[PDB]
DNA sequence: GGCCCATTCAAG
DNA sequence: CTTGAATGGGCC
């Protein structure tokens, strides 16, 4: 699988100002972005790894 | 259930 | 080789 740049844009942005989402949002954020859950759930996740990677 | 973590595996 | 989406197990 891959995401559009359309798509890393708000998921970035999101990210940056909010590391940890709720259920709807992530359903929500989802939706709008025609994702299933899961994706965008694994995603977030990945991202707080990276975000912890840095040292 | 979600999160954490190590690990997997399909393209650049 | 690196990248990052995706897996399974362990924990609360």
């Amino acid at each position: 699988t891959v995401f559009s740049s359309t798509q890393l844009c708000v998921l970035n942005d999101r990210f940056q100002r909010q590391k940890y989402l709720s259920l709807q949002q992530m359903q929500e954020l989802s939706n709008i972005l025609n994702l299933s859950y899961k994706q965008v759930k694994t995603w977030f996740q990945n991202q707080r790894m990276k975000s912890k990677r840095w040292q």
